[PDB]
């Protein structure tokens, strides 16, 4: 019965995967009423159907929360709440992390910003290989920013775009996919798999960072250098980041969940695990209110993704392995 990534066994056996409630086993309010109230109004705006199907929902739990928003005073707002069983039927919910990282870049090389970055070549058919690339097959014309890091370009790459800050006052750059260099691409992850590096059920690209930040420069160009596929960017206007249902997100305020499990919009109720500086369960929750809001290729059951904003800050609360908590998911009656 480990305990060691935020486990706990206080609710019971569960026998089906949603459970009613008569109190949720938490004690306190949420504490982030604020972002959730602007997650819904991003809701309301970026998306009337989604809005007008849960706002019976949103209302509630917005009266509830302007009332005090203690989990012992729900039943008189018409509020349910269904447990999640989770990963083990003793209600621990599966959570990981993700964010939108900002890339550090400079304008021409120097110190540690030894990384190109670049823009679409006319065509030629043929264009190189990534390892034919990193040795300096490409011009320099072609470059659009040089950055701090070789890993941070791989998980750009497999995004597809990224937000990069030239540390000058300007606001941050955003590129878009371009196009690809023919090559066809091979899975990084499955490198990592196949050699033990990362176990298969706690692989996910913030693992692939955490192997690269924890590995020297050749280690890494070594491993990188196994998928010959390669992407370029162009610049874009910047647009706030939204999810596959197209809402502006709100850090800690909403999830990628399996729409076949938890539909878009569904609101959710959490007691959140809290990371060490190591990436460790630390012995702390929060209790926050959040609604599911994007998807992801791996997001599937009763696993949530949590939204954690943008930057480094939101990039060290997000993790690289699984962790649990409780959710439970809020109904009208």
């Amino acid at each position: 019965k480990p305990t060691d990534r935020g486990q706990q066994y206080k609710d019971g056996k569960f026998t089906q995967p949603f459970s009613l409630v008569n109190q949720p086993d938490a004690v306190g309010a949420p504490i982030n009423a604020g972002d959730f109230a602007e997650q819904i109004n991003h809701i309301r705006n970026s998306s009337p159907r989604l809005y007008g199907n849960q706002s019976n929902v949103y209302n509630a739990v917005q009266e509830w929360l302007r009332a005090g928003g203690d989990t012992r005073n729900m039943r008189q707002f018409g509020i349910d709440a269904w447990q999640m069983e989770g990963a083990d039927n003793y209600g621990n919910v599966q959570f990981t992390g993700y964010y939108t990282p900002v890339i550090q870049a400079r304008h021409t090389r120097q110190g540690e910003f030894q990384y190109p970055i670049y823009r679409m070549p006319p065509k030629r058919g043929r264009l190189p290989s990534r390892a034919e690339i990193y040795a300096g097959a490409l011009s320099d014309k072609y470059i659009l920013a040089y950055s701090n890091s070789l890993m941070d370009n791989f998980i750009m790459d497999v995004q597809g775009s990224g937000y990069i800050d030239f540390g000058d006052g300007s606001p941050l750059n955003f590129f878009s996919y371009a196009g690809k260099n023919g090559h066809a691409y091979r899975s990084i992850g499955k490198v990592l798999i196949d050699r033990g590096e990362v176990k298969k059920e706690d692989m996910s690209m913030q693992a692939i960072r955490h192997w690269g930040e924890t590995h020297s420069e050749a280690e890494v160009r070594e491993l990188l250098e196994q998928n010959p596929s390669f992407v370029f960017f162009k610049p874009q206007s910047f647009a706030p980041v939204k999810g596959a249902s197209a809402v502006p997100l709100v850090g800690r305020a909403s999830v990628a969940s399996d729409r076949s499990i938890i539909p878009p919009g569904t609101t959710l109720l959490a007691e959140v695990p809290l990371l060490d500086n190591n990436g460790k369960f630390n012995g702390q929750y929060e209790l926050r209110l959040m609604v599911a809001l994007d998807v992801g290729g791996a997001i599937k059951g009763q696993h949530f993704d949590i939204y954690q904003g943008i930057g480094p800050e939101a990039g060290h609360r997000a993790g690289w392995y699984n962790h649990y908590g409780r959710v439970w998911v809020l109904k009208t009656a």
